[PDB]
Order: C-alpha cells, then structure tokens, then sequence
C-alpha cells in the first residue's frame, strides 16, 4: 500500500508539509485512540505535521514548554476542546491551540479544513500529537464567537443576524461542494474579527465526509427520526442559529423540556419563533431554510442568495459593532 508506506515516515516525527499528510497521519490518530491502554513508556511519542513556516519544528520536535507555550486566560471551551492563545519561542508568531484527548479526537476535524481556503473557514496551522494530547493548530480570531456576542448583547439586530448567516452561508457551501459536512454549525462555533466585520466558521469535530449530531436544539428532523443525512442538516442548523441570534436563546428551549428529539420530528418546524417584527424575506429565507424533508429544503447556496437579498432589503448592514443590549424574548 502507497499512503500506509507514506504515513510511517512521517510517524515518530513532526514535518513541515501539506494537507494530504495531516490527513493521512490524523487517520492513525483516531484509529489508535481507541485501544485498550497500554503502560507508558519513558518516550512519549511527539508527532504531526506543520502546514505553515509560521510554526517551525527544530530536530523534528514540537512539544509544549519547549517550542512553544500557551498565554493568559483561555480563548473558550465547548464539549471536546480546550482553546488558549499560542506562541512559537522560535518564531515569535501568535495563534490558537485546541486541546483534545486522542481518545475523542475524529480525524475528520482535521479532513475538514485542512489544505482548505476560505476567508469563511478558519485556516488550519498544523496539529501535533504529545502522547494522548493533540493539539491543533489554527488562526486565532480576537473578536471572540458568535455565541459569545449574542449572550453579550442579548440579541442582534435583523441585519446583522442576517449578515452573520450569509457569510456562514457561504462557508457551509465551500464545505458541501467538497464534500464535506460540519456536524455542529451554531453560534458558539462561528468566529468573529476584532472589527466585527468577518466571520469564519470553526470547530468540525462533527465533520462527516458525503458519498453524530453536536447539538441537540440544532439538529434536522431526518437526524432525529434516524434517516438518511446530508448537506441539508447544516442548512437546517444555521437557520436555527439565526433564530437563536434574533431571539438571544436557541429554538425550542423556551417551549419545552429536555429531551427535544421528540418535539424535533413531532412539531411543525419552529417557524413561529421568527419575529413577527422581520422583513418579508428574512422569515421567508428561513422558513425554506427549515422545510422538514430535506430534499424540500435549500442548499446552503440557495440560502445565502436568499439571505443576501434580505440583508439587501432591510437596507443593508448599518447596525454599529457591539452597542446596546437587546431583551431576549421572554419564556
Ligand atoms: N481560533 C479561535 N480563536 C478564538 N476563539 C476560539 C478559537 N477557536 C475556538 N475558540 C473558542 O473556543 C470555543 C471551543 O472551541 P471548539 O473548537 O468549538 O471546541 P468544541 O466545542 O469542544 O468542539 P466540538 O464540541 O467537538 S464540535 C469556541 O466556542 C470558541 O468560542
Ligand atoms: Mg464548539
């Protein structure tokens, strides 16, 4: 075999190199996270490929402490990682830091993004393995999540909800196009600039290549009823976080109790949590957005042209970056 002969010289080394490498090397990651332990040796195996000159091995080795270190405070945390700011001793340069066990780490969150250019897709630095610690390697972003500014400003105004959806929009389709799904497309996993004016979707620990859901107020009906999956659910996903952006809380939290799985595939779609206050092509955007059957409902691609056209009608984007807080709506 060409790539298992590939993948063993890069093994027991960390190299400056390209996509395919990663990829190939993340593959052995996942599938050996998975055995039954084994007592450690005095060599932690130090391992995984860098994607830019930014981030240089010496000797082959990039360990914590040594190469390079975290700083003040963590950037954020969700269910699998850890986020700290970074910098290389050698180089100098500043970036992000997701610490994930090898024992939960999938090889997709590296497949998804990794070689991949979009100013709506995070850029991938690398990823380097200490043992069972991974850590990977990506652009950091100051101006911390969606998630993050939703909870801070309560809710956000039509047009910049709308704004946000678009260019997620249009990093969902880059995704779908090659093949690829996000798994867990919310708030919480868009990144925002310090100026607000960029957004970059992260985080594809639920990534599954076409031809596991991340959240459950955000999951597609045919996920739930256990059908056959997808480009759509993403869609579905995002509508669902433009929901959560205009509203300030996720859908079906302020109606009903836990589990939602039920409610998901019983109710009609939660096109009644749009605001009645919306423009005419915003609701009818994400009422296409949430059709129940899949094959009904618009590709990401369709969205973002529908989205676009409604950001277009309520006047385009003229709300200021941060500003005053907005109620939630009241359960
Ligand atoms: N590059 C970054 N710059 C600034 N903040 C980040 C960056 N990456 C992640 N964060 C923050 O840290 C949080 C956790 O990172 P994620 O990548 O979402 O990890 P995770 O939620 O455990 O991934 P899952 O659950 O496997 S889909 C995010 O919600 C962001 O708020
Ligand atoms: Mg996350």
């Amino acid at each position: 075999s060409v790539e298992e002969y590939l993948v063993h010289a890069l093994q027991g080394s960390v190299s400056s190199g390209q996509a395919h490498s990663l990829t190939s090397l993340a593959k052995t990651w996942a599938a050996r996270g998975s055995r039954s332990r084994e007592p450690s040796p005095k060599t932690e195996d130090n391992e995984g490929v860098l994607l830019t000159e930014k981030l240089k091995p010496v000797d082959y080795e990039y360990r914590e402490e040594v190469h390079w270190a975290t700083h003040q405070l963590r950037l954020g945390r969700g269910s699998f990682g850890e986020v700290h700011r970074m910098e290389d001793k050698q180089t100098g340069f500043q970036c992000a830091v997701k610490k994930v066990r090898l024992e939960v780490f999938r090889a997709e969150e590296l497949m998804a993004c990794a070689g991949l250019t979009s100013p709506r897709i995070v850029p991938l630095y690398g990823a380097v393995r200490e043992g069972p610690w991974v850590n990977i390697f990506m652009e950091l972003l100051e101006g911390g999540s969606l998630g993050q500014l939703v909870k801070e400003q309560g809710c956000l105004p039509e047009d910049r909800a709308l704004y946000y959806l678009g260019q997620a929009l249009e990093g969902l389709e880059y995704l779908h196009s090659r093949r690829i799904l996000h798994g867990d497309v919310k708030a919480d996993n868009v990144l925002l600039s310090s100026d607000g004016s960029h957004a970059a979707l992260c985080d594809f620990g639920h990534a599954v290549c076409l031809q596991i859901p991340g959240t459950e107020t955000h999951m597609a009906p045919e996920v739930v009823l256990g059908r056959s999956c997808d480009a759509k659910v993403d869609v579905w996903s995002s509508c669902c976080m433009m929901l959560h952006m205009l509203n300030g809380c996720h859908p079906w939290t302020q109606f009903f109790r836990g589990p939602l799985c039920l409610k998901i595939a019983s109710e009609p779609p939660p096109v009644r949590e749009i605001p009645p206050s919306c423009a005419p092509l915003t609701a009818q955007a994400i009422q296409e957005g949430l059709r129940k059957e899949p094959i009904h409902r618009v590709s990401a691609a369709e969205l973002g042209g529908k989205v676009n056209r409604a950001l277009q009608q309520v006047g385009g984007l003229k709300s200021p970056w941060r500003g005053e807080y907005k109620e939630p709506r009241h359960p």
